[PDB]
């Protein structure tokens, strides 16, 4: 393989930390796993897998028995032919859980993974311990409003949620080249690029390079429609609801987390664009475990 | 595998065509022209060259000097590092046809190429004798309103008009994928996809594929906020004004030509999404002759 296998990544971490599968619903996952204490249930977002929290997992496994997940489509796991809903995934990943022997976990998510996570509290209250949203909020009828032009200097064109729409064109012009879109999407972050180096760029790539796994990424994107039409059957939020916003997010954050949570907590990432978990790991690991407990 | 050239292509054609360079301003544009009568300039758009008027150029060429250009940054054309405004373009086209000895031609533009159409009317009002824009208004406020996401029920996604404003990922993506593009475009047009045959796809594609060809294009596309200031200086066009609308963009290049200009013709392309000169040449070319006469 062009990178280390996912066996080996969560070998090279401190803390004990193993590469499993186990299958739910007839859909494989894959998940990375260790530490001890309560069940704290990590999911990432596009375009990443696990990986992601390779800066904050040692510092939370002290605490917390963690729990990595790759999402339906992503990295390890099995990409079938839909069910990217963040309602479905976040059915997934309760079933996971369960299936592990916890009756309730933790939960925190980032960028599409924190869709999955404010889906979960939603679907699975009584499953749901806490919730933290890094950066992202759940999809609502404010999707519609994303402008195709920005004028100058007044913020980053969301290219991407038009882009990954279209059937075909994307894997074919996106397979075997995912290093260049992660490339610019972190040229568009991350205020210093040595913040994510080269090697981990490239199991990023690696893990979205097939025709297949490009294609699987843009389902979560497609599913946007049934998404917000979910979002607006769902009652508030009742268990303690956390909110890190990074600089170019958080005010947007605080306002939809707090009409749909009455129990909300907002954390300020003050030097992230959007990675918050590689952008700011301390910040992150210390506002988990603070609010977790 | 290759293409025939442009020299090739132009006699290919009926009516007596050949393939010719121009320097204007150090920039040496590829144009092709044949026919008797009054000049008549016609501009293409993106991803195309002027090939794109095959279909339409033999039956002008009976009663106009045909004068089918590839603009800068496109086709045989020089592609410069700037001045891809459409001001800047249009002037390229106003400094050919006056080297050729035209003090008026008529004009008429389609895409990215009306966009120059209808700026070569606004600054050279006396070398405009009457214009022609086939289905695409000059940007101007309401280009900042276009969503990213549309309903499931209406239109398709304008992707393009984020995706060509990167600066990198374009080229990076699509060098030497050009043809998938090309595809995806006619699929979500043509209503027979023999409209515009391989040979024809793949005469763009090679224009396009090289990475300095892609990223030309691109830079139509982010001139757009220039384009929208300078559109903002324009009086009124009192010239004799053409528009040819695509059955869904009919009304609204309607409103908008009708409150840029006093004399407004309008001919509905009833059966075309999009590629007028390609999904319904004998309206174009009817229409066109009726119009310039
Ligand atoms: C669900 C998701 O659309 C995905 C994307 O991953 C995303 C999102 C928000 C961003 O603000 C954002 C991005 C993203 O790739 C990105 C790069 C650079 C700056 C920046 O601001 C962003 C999202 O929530
Ligand atoms: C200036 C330009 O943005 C360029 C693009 O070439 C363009 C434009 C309009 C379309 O309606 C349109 C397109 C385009 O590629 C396309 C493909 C399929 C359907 C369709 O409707 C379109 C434009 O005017
Ligand atoms: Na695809």
């Amino acid at each position: 393989g062009p990178v280390p296998s996912d066996r080996e990544l969560a070998r090279s971490l401190p803390g004990g930390f193993r590469s499993r599968h186990a299958r739910v619903g007839g859909v494989r996952l894959h998940y990375v796993s260790g530490g001890h204490g309560e069940p704290l249930l990590l999911v990432p977002g596009w375009p990443q897998t696990w990986w992601a929290y390779r800066k904050v997992m040692p510092q939370l496994a002290r605490r917390y028995h963690v729990i990595a997940v790759d999402l339906r489509g992503m990295g390890g796991s099995d990409k079938p032919a839909g069910g990217y809903d963040k309602k479905t995934m976040a059915a997934d990943l309760h079933a996971l859980v369960r299936g592990l022997g916890h009756r309730q976990v933790n939960v925190a998510g980032h960028d599409i993974g924190s869709m999955v996570a404010f889906a979960f509290a939603a679907n699975h209250p009584e499953a749901t311990r806490k919730v933290a949203l890094l950066d992202t909020p759940h999809p609502d009828q404010s999707e519609y409003e994303m402008r195709i032009l920005c004028r100058p200097g007044t913020g980053t064109t969301l290219w991407w949620w038009a882009f990954n729409q279209l059937q075909a064109l994307p894997e074919q012009l996106m397979h075997g080249r995912m290093r260049h879109v992660i490339d610019w999407l972190y040229a568009n972050s991350l205020a210093d690029q040595s913040l994510v180096g080269d090697l981990d760029r490239d199991i990023y790539a690696n893990a979205y390079n097939s025709p297949q796994a490009v294609r699987a990424g843009t389902r979560w994107f497609q599913a946007c429609h049934q998404d917000i039409t979910d979002q607006a059957g769902y009652g508030k939020l009742t268990m303690p609801v956390l909110g890190i916003g990074g600089n170019f997010t958080f005010e947007d954050l605080r306002n939809k987390l707090t009409a749909q949570a009455t129990d909300v907590h907002m954390v300020r990432a003050s030097k992230s664009v959007h990675y918050l978990p590689e952008e700011e790991p301390d910040v992150v690991a210390g506002a988990l475990l603070d609010f977790f407990g």
